[PDB]
């Protein structure tokens, strides 16, 4: 997949394609229904399917850090673009192109003379052009004869209306098997892991992995989780008895760090029936469902007891998961018991 | 208006005075009766007409770093104590002296000694001398054939008492409507405009002008209020279609700056039906009446779409504001619709 | 009384001991049926009275920065520790050893090789050994014929359970006397005097002293609370009318100081009838009965009112708790009036 | 004057324009040369001046915070190309438009279509178009039979390449006359006067006027010098026998905050035989020449010596200044004698 | 590879091992020499190849925060073991264990019991023990009839101690040149990449790499080296015409931030003759030669044009690198000509 | 002895006193001249012994943040004034009172309304009231047939002036021997020992105590020195084998934080042949001589045999100071031999 950053960057011998517009934050359920209608009509002409994104959020161009968190990090965006089959991302920012162009010039300059689309495909709450003038249905008049449109219907189920903005509320209140739901896959982290309390090992009460996370990245309310840890494929040694590639049942701990910074996130993961120290390496953590949320410990014992509690439901909701294969892992571990 | 810095810069050939004593924070209607008071007794015997005022705040002599927040700035209160007919300014510091002081010693030093002072006016509330032991009463009972003493009742207008905490209060609750009554003009701030998001002009969601206030600065609660911002006399060139000296119609928005400073405040003005960009520029905001509590937002399609919902109503508030031309600005621009 | 930093510390030629072990953070009234039983056995077989404790706490170790708030330090710890009787203190850092053992093998390296024990005595909450495998039980049968083991019953009294997670709730709740009634003592706090807000003296709205304490101490909730100063003795000259190693009635003020470190804690103590800077001397402050919420003031004369009052109540609950002669100071200043 | 920022904000009803591209940090001797060309040119015909300048630093885009120092502000740059008959100030942001436009379509965009420029006026040194590949004589070659070219060489005077290189040069090493020389005016700084060191008044060793710069603002090295302060066009009170609009001589110390919150350099300037507080007015400080570099002091009576003999330098200095009338102040005030 | 941390971790299950011991900072030339012998001495026998090192660096235990720099990261230096054949890493903590002991209860403890060596080669500077007692020539003789022990040289080469200090000397310098020499290969630092000046692509002066480290961190002297850059093997899109896993001909400035949250070194990465951006990958940076020092730029002509000569001597340096195979990439990237 | 904060908190009621003015910053031999003669007076007649000293230093008060750096606190000089027979100090703040007095007015209103002085003792270079004005012969004159005058030449000794400058000087270059000298007396500080590196005890490279400094305290450079450790009078218990108010030979390593929140000198003191760690105590340090300059480490046998080096140099430098009785500490441990 190509990522060309700016209009100036597309090859200028590009010929035809098919293009879907949006920040797609999240790719979730309806952005897919967007991407899978752009892929489908690209594969039926003999185009490229393109997507054309914004970074950064076209939010924070006017109210700088005051946009809305990242469901997932463009890094991740443009992975998931690729994984449904998605030919070239068009990334725009702008604060260099595109923020005072009529709808007109919009479709001139970024569908026609830039990407030579002879088709586009956004969702009902498409808006473009300066001040937001443009919407879906200036769209199809403004291309008339040009290019064909195909606008769709944003997302309604279970009497819940999918969009970024869903999802990060449901994050927000800690309901990650909502936000699943409306992702269409467990929703997931990616980072290195850092050094933490102690050493990955025998002991218990040590996490496996320890990673932070900017205050940019949604990630679900402080508490603890089930889900599953992957160290990401790598060469270099693992200390411990997980294996790349696989992914390993996990008690999760999200945190924040007060008095400095008041969204500083940590992840620590807690590994079943594991004995690993995961400094060093890219994991990726996907959240399955919320346990209980953060308590202070009075004791070690206290500390310990609660610990082994979390294992045992995160065993349960775990198992769980497996039978919903669709979003469980390919390759996995998880012991029946302790 | 002559402005002294401590009795030692009191000039010693002072002939004659009326006087009078406080904080004066906010210059409120309460202090305006002690003020004209003071004035009027001035102009019948051929005295100047003294203010005794205060800084560092009082309360923050004790209680470094807890005293109120200042409604406004020392120079705004050197600039309304001229407005309404003071001829000098004396400011005290309590670290330096008169704190020590009994209350027959501060008449002496104070009003005879530095200010030859033949009357006095001050509020039923007024205390001085060491740990505040002398009053109004006592005050009258020192002077006793000395100078003439003028007592003011606290103002009470509406059920509401009028003093600089019941201001800073409907200021706290967003009520700047309340806080201009008890006032008796529109709460105001001034300062330089700095670089924001974008640069103002033809585009609707950068603001026209960016300020940032410290954390002593009273100002309303975040929120978007309606409002007036002029731009300061000044030969400087201006960038886009406001000119100096004129009160535009705004839409203000206040707001403060997490993480580092839980008070850091900022003042974002939307300024109506223009564009410009005031980098630069002394501006003063006065604030109407409130529109609506800060929200986030989602995309540039719904901040727009809010964006131009504070415009329509500070547009009414604002033609209100005019029929009570007494608050209302002597040359504004308020355009009958966009 | 001996201190020992880890097992290596302690003298090979130890010969017998009687030992107690635990956080024991606070010393409250359960811990001291635990010192003093140990106490008594150590003196009816001519053998030293041991106590092992741990720093730091040992959920720091696996919570880094979430171990909960000490109720005193370390240093006074060790005074109490040796007040009840303790002939040595053996202080544990889980991160150098103790952490990975077994139970068994905790026995034998700590009570046996180490400290060569003849008698042990636990709280039944007793817990050891890696992952917390050991309870007060466990203990009992592995030191069968080797040492003989008391396990103490947790202290239930007024239907309250003493132990250290009470004693901090009830100061997080601003209940001192609660704290104090379960400490079997007044609350305290030590420290170093540095320079606030004006000096010392004649002023009443200055206070007597001012001190400031890291966030892992804990404090009673903000607010004024009725205690006693007193200067530990010293030989350097004291500002002002109060003597060395006399416990003098006090108004407290505790505080936090905002933006920045939320947890920074002040403890501003105003000496009744007193007038005197204590800047640079070491101060013991104990808290004996809450007095007031915080507030903020508007004025001098407020401040100084409240102020007053403070005193008035202050030195109605001081006259009370003399009179509960057992937790009152032994050489202590309180006037019958102003 | 107009100011215009980016392309998009020129009046589509511009006919006809004489341009001058440039940085013009400082607004130098060689500066001016190409302004009062583009000036004159277009008063001979009826045509507006227009300036295309630069904002941030083409050096910040491709160097972010490694930008030469500002030798004026942005403002100031506005304020001297008024001053020298500019009718318009495009201000062109790299990192919006015309930085990977080629040579070619950047005279076709900026010069034809935005401004119509009928002539053009370049400095020898004067580079366009991606990767610097535009150059002099690109230009006259490119606008053939479109606008006539003047390419103006850099100015040589005395031996020295004025230029802002140069001019920032001899800020930095104190040497503020020969900045002066090669600025054709007083170097100076504006900005408003805060709170700092006691009050302004009859003690000689307190500053008239406090105020500080953040560390992009080019200020001459650390040290004591000759110039004069104006308080700017103002009906705020002031405090003390100062007006404003006058230049008053002053001795001009300019120092750094060792470390406080990086970034701030200090100007603190002694009115000579005035006493006066400027608190909250904004206030033109003018460098003329250096006086002495920082010192420490171990004493008053030595710190009040040395200022005692940095007045008496400054007036020797400020004489000379004024008898090379060019340069000096319009209306100003300077004592022969203490 | 297995990574142990600590004693406890280690198999019971251990039989037999050639074991070396070191901190091995760099895993330079010198400690190969060590390596390579206990690595051949495993392989004659049935024996397991063991290193035993050392994190912290046994000098930020008694110094804490003023140990060397680190000449790779602890994840590094387990990848170097590892690719010279080394079986197992056991990294011991001096706050943990074998520090306090004696050099014969080292041996005991660590050799026999942990890890059952019947062979050890270290150092000839090797020390061990508490208040380092035990030496090269104490090892031989404890180990009498136990262990066959191998002391081995320090490498002198070129008149050149190779030792870790000699090491960091070079870097500090900017003799990257020597370091490799002394290293064995391209000393090197590996890392994601961030956002940075501008997007990666046509634009010549903007990175193709943005990258930052900490400053325990050894990196060569600010300024610009010839070197390569390779991305990690990864199935993630690359932005641009670069390919994972092929060392591509790359300018590499060394940077520090003047004062930004302290420590921070950057590293921009301009790689030959390639439009790409690498944000989110993870990059291994490979240093050549020096190419020159740190320099401020006043235009963007000058920078580029010196941009343009790095370009010139990169691709001289490279070319001759890669004549000197030994030390060259496997598979790479360099063009000749621009 | 009196601590009196500003001429109000002088007792009415003193009827006779002999007195001293000036800043004492150190109370060196040349200020022991000044307070002996004073005493002397005072105890041929029946007078009171007062010092009349500054805080904040009067440089501060004009230039803050650029005051001498403090040789001792000002706790420390109360403590030297009173051992050398002061009866009372007067501290003065310059911000509050005598600053703007006239010499003549500071006369009548310092030593005979408040002072009720009979006899005045002050150096040569005492000067006094506004724009430092008054000077030791103005004295003489001023205080006629009301207050003997005793003025005393500044102290030159061995070719070198004795000052607080000179003192200053002496301690920044890291000769304490030369200060010592100039003080009559080994330079020290004292506070709160702290948690440091590891804990004392047997461990050769961990310090026995470890203390921090405020940037305002005036040490030595940084580096490692001979000195005396004694912990201060206390019934707290010890741990390891030291007992307060003995002078414990120690070498004393000074540092510097490289950045840690600005400021933050560090004292890490090495008491030679015990073995202990004193957490919690106050205790005394005083400098006798240099040893070494900072140096960095690569190896723990390196570290520790400098370290022993270290202890050898101040068993020598320390057996030569006792030789010297006269400074020497009047009860010690010191051993010969290790």
């Amino acid at each position: 997949m190509d990522i060309w950053y700016g209009t100036a960057a597309v090859p200028k011998d590009l010929d035809n394609s098919a293009v879907t517009i949006g920040v797609f934050d999240g790719v979730h359920r309806g952005h897919q229904k967007l991407i899978n209608a752009t892929v489908e009509k690209a594969r039926e002409v003999g185009a490229k399917a393109i997507m054309v994104t914004f970074d950064p959020h076209p939010v924070s161009v006017f109210l700088p850090r005051r946009a809305p968190l990242g469901i997932t990090t463009l890094a991740e965006r443009f992975a998931l673009a690729e994984s449904f089959g998605i030919d070239g991302v068009l990334v725009i920012d702008f604060t260099r192109e595109l923020s005072g162009t009529s709808p007109e010039k919009y479709v001139e300059f970024l569908l026609e003379d830039t990407l030579h689309a002879s088709h586009v495909v956004v969702g009902a709450n498409f808006t473009f052009g300066e001040n937001a003038a443009g919407t879906a249905d200036s769209l199809r008049q403004i291309c008339q004869s040009r290019l064909t449109v195909d606008v769709i219907d944003l997302l309604d189920d279970e009497g819940v209306r999918i969009s970024s903005t869903t999802v990060r509320e449901f994050l927000s209140e800690g309901d990650v098997a909502r936000a699943n739901w409306a992702l269409g896959r467990h929703f997931y982290v990616t980072g290195p892991v850092v050094r933490g309390a102690g050493r990955g090992g025998k002991e218990l009460g040590f996490p496996t992995a320890n990673q932070y996370f900017h205050d940019t990245v949604a990630l679900p309310a402080d508490g603890v989780y089930a889900g599953w840890l992957t160290i990401l494929p790598t060469e270099a040694p693992v200390s411990g008895n997980m294996e790349p590639e696989v992914a390993y049942a996990a008690a999760i701990s999200v945190g924040t760090n007060p008095t400095f910074g008041d969204e500083q996130r940590s992840v620590e993961s807690f590994v079943l029936d594991r004995d690993a120290d995961l400094y060093g390496h890219d994991v990726k953590v996907e959240f399955v469902d919320h346990v209980r949320a953060m308590e202070k410990f009075d004791s070690v014992e206290q500390l310990l007891e609660v610990m082994a509690k979390d294992v045992q439901k995160t065993r349960t909701l775990l198992a769980q998961d497996v039978q919903a294969h669709k979003m469980a892992p390919e390759t996995y571990f998880l012991q029946a018991e302790s």
